[PDB]
């Protein structure tokens, strides 16, 4: 459970603390597998216990796919009990993303389809490239998304897209998914790397503690068994009692630059 | 068996297994009456049991209106609880579409207004005419929506634009629908039926079974009772043992065109 | 004494029924402090309780400014406790604003900043001026939005762009906030509060008990814990039980005009 995968790239920039994440599989256009989703577990644990790791930047290898889809191979060599598992599993190495108090990033730099798109929708920003497409053709397969699209497909785009999405197989391109709020920002595909640092920078340049309290009380609104006004409240309250909070005033009524340590 | 009806068009076409259902009331832009209401919930019900029905195709007729309202003057003759009686009754039957496992499409030839632009919004998409108009009016009556726009509009079209048309009661273009989330296309009313005709088509080449279990996971997301990601994992295991998934991962290994069976 | 405030204008227009409300003290543009917004409490309170007041418009005082920020002189004397509670405290008095059977509209005339644009998201209607800018920097502090930001924001942005921007601070115009979905509309500063009353105009002559009972059952929608259709249903029943709902229904009927009473 060190730094070394088979499948993914694991480039920590100490100097910015940002962690770029690759999945690394080119010639199978960044498809994904039973390995590469425990190895996305593994590097996604080991990044939010490192305090070196401040940021998250998810990419794929090569300049076509982000991650399109799966071994469907694999995918069709398991019995109904173990899909239910590996739909399980996968929710959960994804759900990682979502719930991580470090900004976590897709730049997608190609096709993202299937787990593919299902992997940049758990991330909290999307940033595609000029040419990337997006799409979920389980149904052409008679599936359905199993790592979380169908909840996490409307919360981006609605739900009238979604459905038309998912019913449809539609596969989309990066002006539309824009348009639908499937991502961000859109920029040329040469740019989109340092455009994406550039996010990275505006935001690691606040309140590290603040940073994780904000995603944390997003994801309890969306969450109907979590109470986000109460968790707001009482995250407001801790942010409060931080160092960074000490600082970050004094730093605004003095107007210099303010100096976080997370703490 | 007995498919006819007053108020209603039930042509069902036997070769794509697209069932059209009209609201014929032209001279009354086909308003909702007691009689209306209990056809649809009757069609619908018929729609759903019959192997041969693969998709609802929902319009108007007469290329004037969708659905125009409801007859008010049947429905100030109520009491109190009747009139929650049948704001009950006539969102359970909405609901009927919004469930349905088959892909129900409303093509809005017209005006879409009060309960009428409801049962719009309680199907999967929506198509509509250039010359198209949606509006809540029934605050305009001393009236709320009953039909479940207050909870649907909003999915649709956001918090604050859901309130601003309902309180104002502003009539709004297919331009305007579109735009807000409201429809998914807007084409001329010369090609809606043929619109909609390609795009039902790219749904039953694709797994019937899976179809419908993209239905029930994006609404579970949407009520507070159901999990979802559970729902997800649940029906991603139903989709696995069907023949249209043995039958689907061949095809796309074999790379060949697929023939689901919905089984 | 009845409508004596330090911080705030209680304007009621006898006539339409419309209550402006202005944060005053332009000096520090707007700036939300502990007397403002306890103030702004009892402004609800009575704004609610008077029949006289059919609707609510709030605004900011000069050209600059709508609220721009919070005394963060004042906020950061306070203990950690006391930064809960008054966390509590201004999420209570916004959502008297959200909660309101009174329409509520937010002139935003200038900056909406942290508590400001809290405060804007709490009303049910936003028109921006199209000098106004809006932006939640709490995270520059390292603060996150303690006023329900973290919960009013993803409603109208949805959930990767309200991340993004309490993520980043990133201030935008309100070109961006309109495309966004953050305000409704967009007009020259010189038509703002015209532009309102007009918009106004359109509910005011609208049955006024049944504009607040879509009001509740749109918020009922987003409560996991109500089940927004039931809601609706006892919604459709209570407004049956009103003169205003016969008068409405009258009205219609012998196709004339319709004199609300709100009873």
């Amino acid at each position: 459970m060190a730094t070394s995968f088979d499948n993914l790239l694991y480039d920590l920039d100490a100097a910015t603390g940002v962690l770029t994440l690759t999945v690394n599989r080119p010639a199978k256009l960044n498809a994904l597998n039973a390995a590469t989703i425990a190895e996305l577990d593994t590097a996604a644990q080991q990044a939010l216990a490192d305090p070196a790791v401040r940021a998250i930047l998810l990419t794929g290898s090569g300049e076509k796919a982000f991650v399109a889809g799966a071994d469907i191979a694999e995918l069709a060599s398991l019995t109904a009990v173990q899909a239910a598992g590996a739909s399980a599993y996968g929710q959960r190495v994804f759900a990682q993303f979502e719930r991580s108090p470090k900004p976590v990033v897709a730049a997608v730099n190609g096709f993202a389809l299937g787990g593919g798109c299902e992997l940049a929708m758990a991330c909290h920003l999307r940033v595609a490239a000029d040419t990337a497409r997006f799409g979920l053709p389980e149904v052409s397969l008679g599936l359905l998304p199993g790592y979380g699209g169908t909840q996490r497909l409307p919360q981006l785009v609605g739900k009238a897209k979604a459905l038309e999405l998912m019913l449809t197989a539609d596969m989309i391109k990066a002006d539309e998914a824009l348009r639908l709020g499937l991502v961000n920002h859109v920029v040329p595909l040469a740019e989109l790397l340092g455009f994406c640092q550039q996010l990275l920078a505006k935001m690691l340049s606040k309140g590290p503690v603040a940073l994780g309290l904000v995603i944390e009380c997003v994801n309890a609104g969306y969450d109907p068994r979590q109470d986000g006004y109460v968790a707001e409240t009482e995250a407001f309250g801790r942010a409060f009692q931080t160092d960074d909070f000490k600082e970050g005033t004094q730093a605004f009524v003095e107007k210099r630059p303010a100096v976080f340590q997370g703490k």
